[PDB]
């Protein structure tokens, strides 16, 4: 039976790798191609759809093989690679949402500066130092093997190529979490909050409300899709055995499916359908 | 090495997977559900479209699992319906085809009686026929085991549920081929000739009508090349056996099932089609 399902779901997985390689790469095809799409706010969307897609491109691939043969063939340098790029994608994600929460406040009490201020030109860097940061945060410490436990349980995965498997220290379990999750979440929910506070008081804006609420959409189901499983990571601490291991699979999973969820969020601007059409 | 390209190459046949599934159905969509694309030849186009699709549905993803894992793991009853349909598939394309070929000689030398003779009501039926024989004749001969070769070599496959590895008896080497493959081919090139003869005595806008056609052509070209080198093989094998590498075998196979992600994206050639395609 488990070798009907080690090629029954590798054919799946590799479609849902076209989800993500094909649509989060026609979005960006009709972004970059249109002016109409040019708009700032979704240069933010140009970055993301990046991430997504080097999700989908060098994570969710090799990041079947553990999951179809059930180990790692790839070497425990590729391994680490792999790991880093899995979690860079992430922070790179959620930081840079948080920086469009962030926008969002400008192109509502600060209204008048937006051209002045922001730029097509300053946001680049913007989302630049999102990506020297997320690379500083997630690539270093995982070369440092600041994620090294000592316990003998890990230390064999960290030893033997073939575990991948991501087991990390206490602390690392902290920072971790603290820095490329938690409070860019908080930050980007506080920040959208008084956003959609200010959205209630108000010839025709009505665009502006029907393209915001699709950005909404795109922070609430990155929430639902990564909360769940950097939830689990906290009961990790917590409560080792109270946290069954498949799940812990499932979620890193669930979250995956988010960049092949994104693109299909932007078939909400005709905007963008336009330029996906004549594409 | 073996377990990097197991998992290496399996994704990348659910890729082609895709390429089938998604171009032929896309095809069909902007074939039944426009009215510009309803022409008659269209039609043995919408049969085909169907033909490579449950080829690029059934057969395919069935027929990576021989390849990835070495071997088959569906049961040999199963076995034998996997590989009844590999070939239907086929007999449905090449007759289908034949009956195109067939066809166009009557927008030609006799265009006068297109609506009186081929009806959008009579052509259906003769599709069906096409897939009354494809299902006759493909689908009789396996399970009646008219295939099954003495021989220990092949016995031994027949037996064994891990062998989907096809191997057929001397004169069923022999009728598949010829029935299945050859007079079927050897009259639509044939029938092509006299319609590419007819084609240039011509020279108010008939050029449509050219454009549409050698996308036709196109299509029975690329089959033909994609089909002979497989079924020429299969000659060789009744003829000379080691002279004929078995990897090869399985190449042309593929080579062939790469027909069906082939066809939807000859129909990129049709504005009335991408019209219907881009809107789609």
């Amino acid at each position: 039976l488990s070798q009907q399902w080690e090629a029954g779901m590798s054919l799946l997985m590799a479609l849902v790798v076209l989800l993500i390689v094909a649509g989060n790469v026609l979005v960006i095809a009709a972004i970059g191609s249109t002016q109409r799409l040019q708009t700032l706010t979704n240069l933010f969307i140009t970055s993301l759809a990046c991430a997504d897609l080097v999700v989908g491109l060098l994570v969710v691939p090799f990041g079947a093989t553990l999951v179809v043969r059930g180990t790692w063939l790839w070497g425990s340098f590729l391994c680490e690679l792999w790991t880093s790029l899995d979690v860079l994608c992430v922070t790179a994600s959620i930081e840079t949402l948080c920086v469009i929460a962030i926008d969002r406040y400008l192109a509502i009490t600060s209204p008048f500066r937006y051209q002045s201020l922001m730029t097509r030109a300053r946001a680049k860097v913007i989302i630049c130092t999102v990506w020297a940061i997320s690379a500083l945060v997630s690539f270093l410490p995982i070369m440092m093997h600041w994620w090294r436990d000592e316990d003998p349980q890990a230390l064999k995965c960290y030893q033997d190529p073939g575990c991948c498997d991501f087991v990390t220290n206490r602390a690392y379990a902290i920072a971790s979490s603290i820095i490329s999750f938690y409070i860019p979440l908080l930050i980007m929910i506080f920040v959208a909050l008084r956003v959609y506070r200010e959205a209630k008081e108000q010839v025709m804006l009505m665009r502006e409300h029907k393209a915001l609420k699709t950005l909404g959409i795109i922070m609430g189901v990155f929430t639902l899709c990564w909360l769940p499983f950097f939830l689990v990571n906290i009961v990790n601490v917590f409560n080792r055995d109270l946290v069954p291991d498949w799940l812990f699979v499932a979620f890193n999973w669930l979250g995956y499916a988010n960049s092949a969820m994104n693109p299909i969020i932007y078939c909400r601007s005709p905007d963008f359908r336009k330029a996906f059409k004549r594409l």
